[PDB]
């Protein structure tokens, strides 16, 4: 789809048989969801944004499907104050900036 | 223009006699400055992202050019990373996302 911005980019996408609406990102390298289990094992790690630095967990190679098209990646999750879509996963599934 | 996600969207944009580089993001409600000594009235403002929150001016009416395209709205300037390019302008110069 085409995608303007007059609202913010939420779409709907499903990870582990769960819908959850996240914000397409460009300004985000990396993909970070609110608190949630992911099966598997993870690494913590630190990713920083505007107001500092948090503690995340990293899943590698998780499948989401993000407005109906598949990606797998690499997931953070952690306190963000929303789930973001980086970049990370905006290139898996096609996405470019347009104007 | 397009452009692809592989690397952060930094484009050129001018704000008075500083040409700046500039994160175009979709994920950013408003633009947000490096600290930088506008001329003109302001109001005081607290933003949310990642880590938490940072104080910063609300300059309203700036004109902002963004790769040769003329936009002019609101601008946050406070102690950001990266100079970041919001919803606020991204609309004016037509920008979307597609995939
Ligand atoms: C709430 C939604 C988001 C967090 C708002 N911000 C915009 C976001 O794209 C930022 C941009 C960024 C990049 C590098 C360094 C610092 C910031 N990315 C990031 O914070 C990302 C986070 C990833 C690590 C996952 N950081 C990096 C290094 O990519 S935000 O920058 O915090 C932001 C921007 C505008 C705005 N207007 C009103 S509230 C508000 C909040």
């Amino acid at each position: 789809p085409q995608i303007t911005l007059w609202k913010r980019p939420l779409v709907t996408i499903r990870i582990g048989g769960q819908l959850k609406e996240a914000l397409l990102d460009t300004g985000a390298d990396d993909t970070v969801l609110e608190e949630m289990n992911l099966p598997g094992k993870w690494k913590p790690k630190m990713i920083g944004g505007i107001g500092g630095f948090i503690k995340v967990r990293q899943y590698d190679q998780i499948p989401i499907e993000i407005c109906g098209h598949k990606a797998i990646g690499t997931v953070l999750v952690g306190p963000t104050p929303v789930n973001i879509i980086g970049r990370n996963l905006l290139t898996q599934i096609g996405c470019t900036l347009n104007f």
